[PDB]
């Protein structure tokens, strides 16, 4: 009813950065991963696997300790900062980092929002998801905060039921994008991408095959990365959003709908980015 | 003798569902995946990928705590009750699941069928396999349970030596079914699929590409997420068995059927539902 | 110069076995596999893949307590016998397998040598590779022992110093079969299959991309899972030395001799096996 | 304005080894890795995966006790020196090796330096990676000393600017290979390869999939066992690094090149390689 656009194939493609020959990895940035834990260790393998497969020199992932080997032989190309999002709890980051993801794979914990505290005090994009996302306000600060929230999740965060929300999704991202001066990714079908600033968009891209447990977790590690190569961290969420869709409609080519497993999205980013080259 | 009829491809095309683009990972329901032992790791990994290869919304294994790393690098969209087939000998689940499955990898032992008593109290259909097998009777409860024997299993459940049991194979499953009062999922070629009301069905697809460890297990698995996207129960277990044998069919189109290991069934599902569609 | 034929094609042809439809995993026998140390673990995860890629019912891996899980990932299809190399060192064997392997990373030790004996107590095929060759001699016994020195293990067995045997490969291959009444399997360009009862053949195929670590634990694998299949114990010896050298020869069509994994003739065997039914 | 050369494809043709059917895994020999920490553990499985893919014989990774299990289940084919980068710092090598490499994953000490001074003392080519780079020179030996750097370790080990080194990367890479007497291959588009002799080589492929975490790691992998199949060790280097580079090249055909890891060159080399026999 607001006529939200859409973020379409042609402005992906105008919007997507190079790779140029006269690169180098610190050219596109080193990005941090505070996530998994203990008792949900995978959420950090696939947000891992789509921050380094989405366009960024470095990773570290600041995991508790008995993840780390659970991601190495499937990512050997991260590094880590051993129990790095507990120790977020307790000081400020020392490292300069591109971007910061927190909160796939951590409990919905008030330690956790320590850690939120004190990435916050960093210059540079900030994403919660998952148990990072609660009810709270944001500081003014130097970069973007990006909430990526389901419905259930963004009711935690305003109290608006779901049954409400879903009647009027863009309306309610909208209006609480403005109010938290977060960009909102409420997730869902026709993803709605709410700025700050009041810019509105619908992601045009995805099915069913992504209705199930971690294809969210891919998500929060896609933007991470995109955050990293675009100059233009709108671009970069709206891209990574679009992407991910994308490579659900790839694999409902010629496989079932409800056999995709979210990792595999990783697996099809490569053929489905370059088709938008 | 009985002239059973087999479940076909018509009747599989007629009964699979849709993932419509309105769906969300709730739609599709969580599966508890009880699985897996020290002595026993891989059961849990095979049954965990052809549940979440099976539509299911979300998967929860409860396996014991050495098995999760194990089973992480691999499916890291499974989330874990860490010992739950051991804690769930102690009490009633609090959590609430669309299906239940429990056995592979587990020993035959009274803590596993106090295990079982405490999962036939939820509401929701329940699979029983491998080592949850044994001479017992069921509560009338809300729910089917589903068991899944090969003959051994079968002379365990009931007494009926292996050598009479294949002579009369459909006629054994119906009477027991009806007995019991639970479905009865009787493995081998032409696996019987009867009913406790009195339905049966043979299935028609599956070679002995099958006739190696693990392939239960996942059927297991296979059986666990249909259920979560079937409404009718019996469907879903007709199918995940039609799958399941379909999967083995296309594998020795251009592979030896002495050559298949369990997991590639689930690796092949996707592309083998997608033609179902 | 003994003019020893080539086991060639047809011959492969005329002797592998059928999967028939009317079979179960005990139709085709649960193999033995002692293989893997902490300080040597690869061995047992490659010998697994072939085993279970190579047409038996069940394997059981009687490895090292800690190699258990860097194997289940990979092959959760396969059981296990917690240090069961170590325990077969003090008591006979209590179960009763199909076919049994033992020394693929196992080290050169009495206490191997003590397992050897124990294992050879049981009334099947006995593959011995790699710390299980040992200078020695072998008791009569229902069922063939079968020895896969490469040439070096071959001076260790019998003091023939490699660069003579290599002058006379079938010759020292005959004379040391018959002498010990065993099966030598002497590996190399053109492996010698020499049985006690005076047979010998050459094996026609496989080239230099397996002149590297760990294509040797492939092939045991690959006799102990065809000692299962084949009702003739000869012919799955032969069957799987050919077999193992035509996956080499199907890789280097499109990849360079320099850059095979053993593994990968285990991931090429169902392709290549398909070829000659 | 040195008029460097490009190692083309003609040379590479040129120079590439056979692999003929009368070889043994000894002909292509033994090397040595010293790589991976508990906390970069990554590196060892990337530069491990790039050796082995690499026509060496056989491999030994000298890394730390932890990061065993973590490189087993992808790279079976390996075997293991407990702890060897350790135990390398308190005394010679007693093994022989083909060919050495140190440093990926491992930190910039001075007990890494002492392991550095100790494989020294071996008679065969040795690289030095990533830790082992720093500010030092070099004992006269038999077998060259290949030192992989990054701008960055070049400042590291000469004290040269980055900015300065990147205006006249030849000059700077040619005099300094001169006054160390070492191989330098300076990382970069256009890589520089210059030899202590004043031989110098600019490398024509390669693209900015490469600016990326572990892809230098994969690198060294390359370089070690190419060292093992080469007669000529300067070419080894050469065709290590055109070939590499030559990977991501072929990635970038069907891929964008924002998304390719590390080890899928490794997963590529098989096929690149197989275009240049
Ligand atoms: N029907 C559908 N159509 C298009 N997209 C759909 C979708 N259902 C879910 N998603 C998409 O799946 C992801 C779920 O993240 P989540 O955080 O809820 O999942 P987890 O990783 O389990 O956390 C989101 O990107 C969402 O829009
Ligand atoms: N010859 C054959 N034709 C068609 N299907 C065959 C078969 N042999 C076994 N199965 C099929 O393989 C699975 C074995 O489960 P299982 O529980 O005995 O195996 P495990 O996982 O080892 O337990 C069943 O689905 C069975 O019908
Ligand atoms: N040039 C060649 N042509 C044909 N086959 C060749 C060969 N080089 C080695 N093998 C073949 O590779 C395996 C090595 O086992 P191995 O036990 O020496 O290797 P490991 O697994 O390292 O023990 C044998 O089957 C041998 O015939
Ligand atoms: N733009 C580019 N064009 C061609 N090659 C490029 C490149 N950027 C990086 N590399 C190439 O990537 C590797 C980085 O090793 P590194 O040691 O800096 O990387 P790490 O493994 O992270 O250590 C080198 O081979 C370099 O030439
Ligand atoms: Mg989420
Ligand atoms: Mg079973
Ligand atoms: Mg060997
Ligand atoms: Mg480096």
């Amino acid at each position: 009813a607001m006529n939200v656009p859409f973020w379409t194939e042609e402005h992906v493609r105008a919007t997507l950065p190079e790779r140029d020959a006269e690169s180098h990895k610190g050219t596109y940035g080193t990005a941090l991963l505070l996530a998994g834990s203990d008792d949900m260790p995978g959420a950090a393998l696939l947000a891992g696997l789509g921050a380094m497969r989405s366009g960024l020199g470095k990773l570290v992932i600041g995991t508790s300790e008995n993840v780390i080997p659970l991601i190495v032989p499937v990512l050997p190309e991260a590094t880590y900062w051993r129990d790095g999002w507990k120790k977020a709890a307790d000081a400020q980051l020392e490292e300069t980092y591109r971007a910061i993801a927190i909160g796939p794979g951590l409990p919905q914990t008030e330690s956790v929002q320590q850690a939120v505290d004190h990435v916050l005090t960093a210059d540079c994009p900030v994403i919660l998801d998952a148990g990072a996302l609660a009810k709270r306000t944001y500081p003014k600060r130097e970069g973007p905060v990006i909430l990526t929230p389901h419905p259930g999740e963004f009711f935690r965060m305003t109290g608006v039921p779901v049954n409400e929300l879903q009647k009027k999704r863009a309306e309610y991202a909208k209006e609480w994008a403005a109010q938290l001066q977060t960009v909102i990714v409420l997730k869902g079908n026709q993803t709605v991408i709410a700025f700050p600033d009041g810019d509105c968009w619908l992601n045009p891209t995805g099915n069913g095959a992504l209705a199930k447990g971690g294809t969210g977790d891919t998500l929060t590690g896609m933007i991470l990365g995109m955050l990293c190569c675009h100059e233009d961290p709108k671009h970069a969420v709206l891209n990574a959003v679009y992407l991910h869709g994308a490579c659900a409609e790839l694999w409902t080519d010629e496989h079932s709908a409800h056999t995709l497993l979210a990792h595999e999205l990783s697996d099809i980013l490569p053929r489905v980015w370059k088709r938008f080259e």
